[PDB]
């Protein structure tokens, strides 16, 4: 069957890196898995197809929003 998840798509908008003892780090446009909503904190946490899961700023992080995704 196809590969993915219904439930929250987001792509990092520009680079960055997890320095912080407790962040994740990521590329410009690549994909992530949203798994902790941001509730007016802007901090967002997303996982890895690796296996790495970080707090990210919601800043950095544009819902893909593209359905029909071929």
């Amino acid at each position: 069957g196809s590969s993915g998840s219904s439930g929250g798509h987001c792509v990092a908008i520009y680079h960055f890196e997890g320095s912080s003892e407790g962040t994740i780090s990521m590329a410009e446009g690549e994909d992530l898995s949203l798994m902790e909503e941001d509730k007016g904190d802007g901090w967002t946490r997303v996982r890895r197809k690796e296996g790495g899961e970080g707090y990210v700023p919601t800043s950095y992080l544009r819902v893909t929003s593209g359905p029909s995704s071929g």
